């Protein structure tokens, strides 16, 4: 999923729009946008589909005010409801979250007994705002001081476990936003200076998000870090978490992210560079004895990774793959995209892809280098085998669903119809990124070496999450 | 507006669809649905617009559940009801009426309980209440007296008219009457098998007959009801001093003539008001010399048969309301009736229409009849004049758009320009609905005397309200 | 269905739609409406649905013009148009019984598709295929008259129509038996400028502030030129008046005046006819009230409990608004305590499947309703209407076959009466004795068209 | 635009749609699909928005048949004024266009005061079709022999004027295609071998790949198809003097890269392009000094490739492309299409590769982008020569009022876009990178460069027009 906050000095509901825009990437299931008006009252406008369709004329008229947040969902259901979601009491609340909490259930359990607030949904970022909604509800005194605020934020890092790049409203208050003790979700702040007496300031999940919107880069919220803006555009931070420590998610920089962003000083497009450096030594390295005669991408993510790989093997690079700027129903990704003949035949070529994680959309761009004339047809992923499943704020398939599950590249090879697949290594991606910025020691890889850093995680959990 | 609620044994969502279509004279501005379905979650579709248009196929799959409560609006670019609070438990309250210290409650709830309010609707304002003070309460589950007692206290918080259904999540329905009874709620029930039985409320006895519930009897003044999930049904009176001053204008128009409130029948009540306004015209306009009496459709087609009737003159219907009203698109009461030109030509006509606040209906249907060839006009109104505006759930326009304030009969017959006017007196109105059921002493007709009941309507609110 | 189209001096788009909402109950499925422009362009908007639903703002500011034509269908919509000769576009009400013969003619002999089923596109060809006989510019009163006169020799049944040619101006028809209503509307903005209008009812005259003219005769056929011109002329062999008997009884508008008589004085007539026979064939009746079925049966049962002395209350309540469902109750309300303990007499305008009437007499003993007793405003309906009405097929006619007491049986009525044939006619006559003959196949199974005998007599040759 | 006419053997809405979507590039503003039936019917379904938003389930069901058209517009009011259009007489046809009339004014009067019909749009689609139309009209037998449909073909030709490309379909006969006499819009056949031969034609080759079409040829110019109810396939030249002048401007920018368009691949003519920009480059800017290559995605993106290869410097992606693009409600910059890579300029002599300039008000902002990005100096160089002159042979573009190319130098251009250099593309460059993938290609349609206009009748109206000056 994408978030986005920004306290403006202006309307902001335009803002967000173009925000969510550029992080539409994140989610395309649904969208939302709040925002708190000039009579201190919510203006809400959210539902399912992409931000172009869910937010029309009327809707944008109706969110009045300089401060709101917004939301992109990437789906975990579909029809359940969409964030961000929303609390009268105290004083009036408003959360969105990227991210997933491993304890869920047995917060929904202490909300309802220690303190009979009910929740409706199935997500736990409705969870989340009731979570950090009951530690406010403590205070009795008004207004609130930033110190409370923290100290709400510190108590709920106690309570919650998981991933969670947040952003909330406080009516009469301001905006707030926090990163897990881990940094496993990315957020980033921002500035813009309209004069020399009004500053506005935004988070979002992608520093594209600021970039955008003129936004000054300031920095990524730290790890068990938060924000507070009041609604006189003040600013302050302070460390919510006991044990802080940077665990990116990795695949972020693999895929997800956005490749002209910067999440926690690393470039996306560089590291991702450096992936096809690696990938492509290696080939040099495991495939010296086999003669190859092109590099074709397959788009659109493994395009400059394909590109270095080429540069490496000294090969030539073509673009032997088509993607559709446009896709339609079926009232099969040969509809996504389509093979430039002249590029396949009687050629051995080296497909590049960004990872393997069914392998249902392998085995056919295969079959379609092959009926465009290729001799034999090679496969690199940029990204190592994927045999586990992530509970930080990635969905996909159950364990059983993925190709890699009990099963070794060769076997994996043959099922796919591969003359040969090579994966890239685990510790030759963490390398490729680390490159960027050394001071990260470790990631979160959990969907390659099953390793979770939150250290809450079973058989059992996993055999829940299923059902 | 419009209220429903129904506790049974079987999806319920067609059934409130059903009951609120039959009420939907009550309020065409927005509607809403909200159950609680098998898992105890809150279900909620509502939107502007009729009742036809708001809930489409895939809004009535999502209403699952087997109680829920209804509601349609009379105004409006607002939020609609019915309202909802997570906590404490879960409420969602639907409310028709007006508070007339709704201001001061929402002070309370902010600087006492730090519960926003979001809305301008006194529902809102009403839900918090009711919501804040089964908060006082530590156990669980509560007990049908718990209920009973924040009902109470409720009561004895919030000033003018109200007849409410609210929904308690893992508790049951609740409906409850203001203490003087002004405004229209019923109970009934439906034995589906021997061992089940079904409740429900509404806002007119229709809602009961169209479904197929068997009429039980008015809530009473001041009384609260309590369907458990069980399908046990509690009882209590929860006010100080109930009486039973029930809106006569509900007799007048508001109420369809085949419901019963406070087992009087509108219908039979109706021809009572032509059987006192006819006896009325016959001695004080004794010289005056008419041909015909022609009904303004459709709340006068009974009373101006009966006014015939009592004058020993032929009723004709000389109006004819289009069935259908379209738009008046921005790139007059004659796209609502036609004049049938052989029953006016060379006539002197009464035209009895069901009462007269503005005065521009009238003057426009009187110079319709004019150049459909009539002689003399004159216009019989089936209710007293106008004078006082209502804050007990009647929306009207201000004291001063008010054509009979500060005004007398014949002032206001030559800016309407009939040659004879003439008003039904407020004491023949009592006595033509009282003769249904003589229990009833006294009514709400703060519209004609400007008598408030509550007495708590002072000078100063009746002049904020124009704001 | 029903049809309108108004050649004025101003934009008409607005006007056109609220004529439609007044004739709205001559069909809500679909509604459409087409106008011409400055730059004598056809501006179209149609599709299904109510005539509210179906118009939006986007579409009225493309309707500009000051002349236009507008039709609501009852249950690809109209108008249509063609694009040669000149450009014409026709609404049509009513049916021919011969579509599939002139539908052969167009394609062998003029090479013209028909691409739906509505015999509106092959009326509208038709027409067109006459107008292309013609090679001079412009096309005179005569040429267009002379077109509808050849188009009358060729097509056969019920209609009336209304159409619009590019650079000429707007033209109305009506059939030979003047089967189908249409009247024609004037209005004097100027004493130089004056507004005309036709339509189904003259409730869309009224609306709009039209000065009705008179009756479109038989036959006879309407121009009106860009400049305002007023052409008339009989383009028939031999035409009469034959008007639809059951526009009296239930479709047409109670304050319509269809040829010189009033839908309303008329149904009074009705209700005054059908008392007088409850009187001399139900004496024995004990009946201690009588109650309309809402809307229509209002007024003809208040004048039945008038000749019947018995007094007259509104036993059922029907709901302004309509209710789907998902995957008659739901429309009428009893008023409980008019049917409780008493022998009513409950008065619709007609039984057709006989559906309606047997769950409203539940619904009447469900009130506590001792007798249950049917009146019929309309005498039984046993035979199709192929004229332009829409019924259900002679299959699902609960009245064919079968007798009265049969019928009142399956309804289960402890009596049903029906109105007479002739005193249902007289009650219609008495408002214009000139109206010798009605159409009224529905009831006697005779059909005026020449055209609908010979037809039968192909059939039975097919037999042998 | 974009057209497409499928003959099958069996339910082609699903084909269409399918097609129409891998040619949404062509025209994003309407689409239309009209099948014929069972009954002989026309089914049609068009409106205004992408071929996604235009058929729902609900219109795909209603267009029923094994055979149809279908058509994509580029922006231009009303629904009927999309395409395709139809006519019920004679016969009842219809027809989708890509391209434009240049003597639609004359059409419309002659259709008006000779044959008295009628047209209501101000597209010169419905004009071509009454056209083709009234022609058809002139015989008196049925059903029409395949010379039969060629010859009134052949009678448009010499009546119409300017550049086309069409598809039409006729009750009782079967699907017709054709393309104007200079070759100026594409048009491909194809085939399918279901056992019975299926066959279909669209603007560009990707639409028969993405249906598993056997690819043909392109129709050549002139030309005309007939392809029966049954099947059987005819091919006519209805042309006097047929030429091939394919417009240069489809290699340029609007054609798919993996499309195939007169034996020319797309794609290896850009890379040519890029080849010969670079060349030059090396050649006329000796003594300047640039750090990196940065495209301006996503045309430019390989011909940017091989400048930087030829340059002998390094190819960084310093501009990313927003691949969803939102409503600016009211109450237009590129950085809503745009987003700078800042690392990528930040201290840098950065070259700049676009695909064309036209207005100058793109690429002045996007100069502006990488200014602030931190770039030292901005250089641009366009993969196509100057735009001086308005196309009227169907290229949607902006009115020649805006041209910045129009009456001013090179020099001149690059101090308003604010570039610290400018350079085009050489024509004679530029026609050699095209015509080297297909030597037989002499001349092309590039009157947006030269202002040589290959059908008389515009430089026979020029001359009309200075008359008027006097
Ligand atoms: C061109 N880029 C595509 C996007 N790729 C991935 C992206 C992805 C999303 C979530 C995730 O979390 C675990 C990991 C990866 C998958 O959507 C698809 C397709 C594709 C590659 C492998 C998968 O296809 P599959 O192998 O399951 O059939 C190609
Ligand atoms: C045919 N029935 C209509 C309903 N009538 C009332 C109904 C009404 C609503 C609120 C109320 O509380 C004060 C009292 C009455 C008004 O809607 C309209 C029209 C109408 C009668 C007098 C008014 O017209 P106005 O005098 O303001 O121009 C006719
Ligand atoms: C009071 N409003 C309705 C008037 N009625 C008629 C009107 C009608 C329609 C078509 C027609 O063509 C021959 C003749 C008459 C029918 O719509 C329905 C319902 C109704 C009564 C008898 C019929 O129901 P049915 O007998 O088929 O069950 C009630
Ligand atoms: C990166 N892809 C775009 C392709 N471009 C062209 C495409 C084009 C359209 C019509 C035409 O007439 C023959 C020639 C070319 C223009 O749309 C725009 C924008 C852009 C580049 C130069 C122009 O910018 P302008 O200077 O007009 O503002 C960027």
């Amino acid at each position: 999923c994408g978030i986005v906050g920004i306290a403006g000095v202006m309307p902001v509901n335009q803002s967000i729009y173009d925000a969510l825009t550029v992080l539409q990437h994140r989610g395309q299931d649904a969208a939302g946008i709040i925002t708190i008006d000039a009579n201190n009252c919510f203006r809400l406008r959210k539902a399912n589909g992409l931000v172009s369709d869910v937010f029309e004329a009327r809707h944008m008229q109706r969110l009045q005010g300089n401060m709101g947040i917004g939301h992109v969902r990437y789906p975990t259901s579909s029809a359940s409801e969409a964030q961000p979601f929303y609390v009268n009491s105290p004083y009036g609340i408003t959360l969105a979250h990227n991210g997933n909490l491993t304890n869920a259930h047995e917060l929904r359990k202490k909300l309802f007994e220690e303190k009979r607030r009910h929740i409706n949904t199935t997500s736990d970022s409705e969870i989340l705002l009731n979570i950090f909604a009951s530690e406010l509800d403590n205070f009795r005194h008004y207004p609130l001081e930033a110190d409370n605020i923290f100290a709400a934020i510190a108590a709920t890092n106690r309570l919650i476990r998981g991933a969670y790049a947040c952003v909330a409203m406080i009516i009469g208050h301001g905006m707030v936003a926090f990163r897990d003790p881990n940094g496993i979700r990315p957020l980033v702040l921002g500035k813009r200076d309209i004069d020399e007496n009004r500053t506005e300031y935004m988070v979002a999940s992608e520093s594209v998000a600021l970039d955008t919107l003129g936004f000054d880069f300031l920095r990524d919220v730290a790890p068990g870090e938060a924000i507070y803006i009041t609604e006189e555009g003040q600013l302050f931070t302070r460390q919510c978490a006991d044990n802080p420590v940077s665990n990116p998610c990795l695949f972020e920089y693999v895929y997800f992210a956005r490749p002209d962003s910067f999440i926690d000083k690393i470039s996306v497009y560089s590291a991702r560079v450096n992936m096809g450096t690696k990938l492509g030594e290696k080939i040099a390295r495991e495939w010296e004895d086999l003669d190859i005669d092109v590099v074709i991408p397959i788009p659109e993510t493994s395009c400059d990774i394909a590109l270095e790989i080429a540069r490496i093997l000294g090969k030539p690079y073509r673009q032997g793959f088509v993607k559709n700027r446009y896709v339609g129903r079926t009232f099969s990704v040969r509809r996504k995209l389509n093979a430039n003949r002249a590029e396949f035949r009687d050629k051995n070529v080296l497909l590049v892809d960004d990872s393997i994680v069914r392998g249902t959309t392998s085995e056919q761009i295969i079959e379609m280098a092959r009926e465009a004339g290729a001799k034999k047809v090679y496969l690199a992923s940029a990204a190592p085998e994927i045999r586990f499943p992530n509970v930080y704020g990635i969905d996909m398939p159950s364990a059983t669903e993925l190709i890699a599950h009990g099963r070794e590249v060769d076997e994996i090879r043959q099922i796919i119809g591969a003359d040969g697949l090579i994966f890239q290594d685990l510790n030759d991606l963490i390398d490729a990124v680390r490159a960027e910025n050394p001071d990260i020691q470790q990631f979160e890889c959990s969907v390659f070496n099953g390793v979770y850093v939150t250290k809450d995680v079973d058989q059992g959990y996993l055999d829940f999450l299923d059902t």
